[PDB]
């Protein structure tokens, strides 16, 4: 229009709003109509955009039912390697130093968490209100302890490095460096100012408990969750109790000397010093973006205290019994578990074929391994013990080496003060008859959708007993067979497992 | 890393998967659990793509109640023009001019209609079902009727266009080539192959209706909506009755030719002549992706024959009577009718302010001021005349040259045998208390999401009696004021009006 | 508006409204503008200086 390129003048004034709206804090759009207040509540004002959402992942062997599995072929891999440059201890099997290996895992795992909780505090932006009293939250400690105790948490923080340094584990092995990676970092979804940050946060751990001759077994342990005001007293006794059946193991301080001896101490995997001027600071990541969209949940651990009808004996725990299974590693859990005893009729969407979406045209074979990593499609219903059966359990045709549980998403009230709010959810929302439920779940879409790739949601309603497909936005996709992603975990779990 | 690198053969073995599948079809993603089947519903093995997205718009002069109205600013000064640059003929006014141009463009609308209704016929790729059939029922003809009577179809557009190239309008004028470029294209959402086509179809056109000395008044005339099998006979009917008053009549070729020697062959705007080797293709535009994005519904037009309880003589018409407002052409309508005579409690979520949503960082004030010339909001609500007051009509702040009435969305059917499947729908969706209503609800919203730079969604629902905000991805947005959405109507429409001079 | 008077866009609004109330969108006003540019072409008319936020 030859208009607009003779009064540019006027244009400008015409055109002068206010853009970038410093997100984590609530809006309010106003009324076009001013006499529309006699619709109290049927119009919608309220304008709140969610800035961070956590993915509560677990770290995972990679369904280990017999002595073919990956992680026991890494074993005796392992085991052949460190015994034949081994003159002297010969007390521990393959089993034993993998194990050890997995409890070195957890604790580097939580060694990133309380990293990344002591970097995030000291991130403060202007064009973004959720820096950092959201990510502290939704990681699950207290941001005025955080604040008042910086030095005590840094100090923690380089104790816990000096003290994980006393045990050796392979740094070939990028089983570590991979968790390290995801558990210590910030992920927007956009490379803009204004974007959404996407964590990590270990949702489990692995402490090792040795008792008994009938070998070793990591029992659960669990971890602060969001809305948690958890303090450094907290992590300290969390830390402690993971390193309790630790130190003082006579065959632990073999198996550490005998990794010592294997590979040199710069061959070793080493936790970096922190410092006051460390900055952590949110990076795009399209390869995690992906992995993050392609990702399925599947429920909450199961726990020795956790009671479930028709099912026991069922909690989440590497069994290592030599006279059991040949001495094989087993780790076979059983998913569907959401925290409560009953039906949980949601899950019942996780039983049709995964849809994997993918950006752009042409996906390599690296980008497509690397696209489906937290995805984990549930097999056959697991038998309910007894003839009550109240929880319903599915057991995985086989899972990578990490396994999502919920996901955290931290956002505005639309209420006064219009504080934090904290929504947990998994791939999956039952959304009942109620005068509330549908405006949730509707703030709940809208929220989710603000996340560039998020992952795919599976509503279902129980009124009219029936769900719905994936709630995302299709690009280039396909119908993805338990086969094939069982074929994709094994790859990755093999390659991971490798030194 | 190195063991990728070690296996490369076996992960090339592992990751070879079939993509780019084929939209336009009904696709059975299969149980993982094959125990899965007791669970009837509670399993959605299905998936279907949306392929489409018809935007039903109308062409306006913007909002004139008064001879200060930017439409009359136009009229004057174009008359002006026309008058000083012919000698002769003084026998017609602005405002008969400024109806006359308004009832060419009503025609040149019809006559790029009817040509992408043929040219779209002729478009077929094999990773998209949706073409032309469903292009076609959006657009309301029969496929088979255009397959059959291809021959006839090209000679009555091509008649139509012999006919309307018969008068002149002016090209310097920016309504027409703007109307053209909106309703003579295919939109695609996204520059890849399998995306979603954006459409534009008039719901409403202009015919004239020239009698009595009380001057003229442009009465609506009603287009074919989707899923109508309308054929040549009902489009040559509808032309006939579009130019019934307007053909071989002695002053409108005054008119005609007046336009003629003000603005000479090489200023006059032409249509372009279609045949069997026409071909129209999809093309990306960023503009009128975002100017569909910030599109608000204004609802169904209101016409003579609709029967309104409490707001007689509503009608969509252009009065220009010359004992009324000292003879100033008026056009003032009331927004918020859907069809039926209720109130349609969907459009109170419309009182609310309408958010700018822009992609990038930096917006220059073309884009800014390109990207809300569909946006509309209301600012008071019409006075029922008389104690009942069923409907409930919303007096808009000023509009643009368009307004967009309705929303059509073509995708495939669940069930056997998947046939295309007809959606139309306001920015603002109303679900009442129903067993399928949601779950229709949350098909409709998965649809949406697939289309890139949808318009923002205002849901309510029946049982809570809550509406709610934009159902839409916010990248970099603010919040517009009435009175700022009325400043830049008046600068689009001032801009849309220009003659030389 | 006389010195002392505190008015506002608002009432200089009305006043240049109330002043060309009746004189803009005149058909015999336009009339005799157009006689007196054809009589006065536009080179020899009297033209208003455009001011904006670079005027001093």
């Amino acid at each position: 229009v030859a208009w607009y390129a003779r009064y540019p003048h006027i244009l400008e004034e015409a055109t002068r709003l206010p853009f970038a709206y410093p997100i984590g804090q609530y809006y309010d759009t106003g009324y076009s109509v001013a006499s529309a207040t006699e619709w109290s509540k049927y119009v919608d004002t309220s304008l709140t955009i969610p800035g961070v959402m956590c993915v509560n992942f677990t770290p995972t062997p990679g369904e280990s039912y017999n002595k073919n599995s990956p992680i026991n072929i890494a074993a005796q891999n392992v085991y052949t390697y460190v015994r034949h440059m081994n003159s002297g201890h010969a007390n521990y099997e393959q089993a034993d130093l993998m194990m050890y290996l997995l409890a070195m895992d957890s604790l580097y795992i939580f060694h990133s968490y309380v990293r990344k909780i002591l970097a995030i505090s000291k991130l403060y932006t202007p064009v973004n209100k959720y820096f950092p009293r959201a990510l502290l939250v939704a990681l699950g400690v207290d941001p005025e302890d955080v604040f008042a105790n910086q030095a005590q948490w840094e100090y923690f923080v380089n104790m816990v490095a000096y003290r994980a340094g006393a045990f050796a584990a392979p740094a070939s092995m990028t089983y570590y460096e991979r968790h390290a990676w995801m558990s210590n970092g910030l992920y927007v979804d956009q490379d803009v100012t204004r974007a959404q940050i996407y964590m990590f946060k270990p949702t489990m751990l692995w402490k090792y408990e040795n008792l008994g001759t009938t070998g070793t077994k990591l029992v659960p342990l669990m971890m602060p969750k969001a809305g948690d005001n958890r303090k450094l007293v907290d992590f300290q006794v969390l830390f402690n109790n993971l390193v309790s059946t630790m130190l003082g193991d006579e065959d632990f301080g073999i198996m550490s000397g005998d990794v010592f001896k294997a590979f040199g101490a710069d061959g070793l995997v080493k936790l970096l010093a922190v410092d006051s001027t460390t900055m952590t600071l949110p990076t795009y990541d399209p390869l995690i973006l992906a992995q993050i969209h392609s990702a399925r949940a599947v429920g909450a651990p199961i726990l020795e205290t956790s009671t479930l009808t028709g099912f026991p004996g069922r909690q989440w725990q590497i069994t290592q019994n030599p006279d059991v299974n040949n001495g094989a590693i087993i780790f076979h859990p059983s998913f569907g578990y959401d925290g409560q005893d009953h039906e949980e009729l949601s899950f019942r969407a996780m039983c049709s074929n995964m849809i994997l979406n993918l950006p752009g045209e042409a996906h390599s074979a690296e980008m497509i391994i690397e696209a489906t990593r937290l995805a984990t499609m549930f097999q056959v219903k697991a038998v309910p013990a007894g003839d009550t059966s109240k929880p319903v359990l599915y057991l995985p045709n086989g899972f990578g080496t990490e396994v999502v549980n919920d996901y955290t998403m931290i956002s505005v009230d639309k209420a006064t003060p219009h504080d934090l709010t904290i929504h947990t959810f998994f791939n999956n929302i039952l959304v009942p008859n109620a005068k509330e439920n549908y405006v949730a779940n509707l703030e709940l879409l809208n929220n989710i959708i603000q996340f560039d790739w998020a992952p795919q949601l599976y509503l279902t309603y129980g009124i009219a007993q029936e769900s719905f497909g994936p709630f995302a936005q299709l690009n280039d996709w396909t119908i993805l067979t338990g086969e094939t992603l069982a074929r994709m975990h094994e790859v990755c779990v093999t390659s991971m497992f490798d030194v």
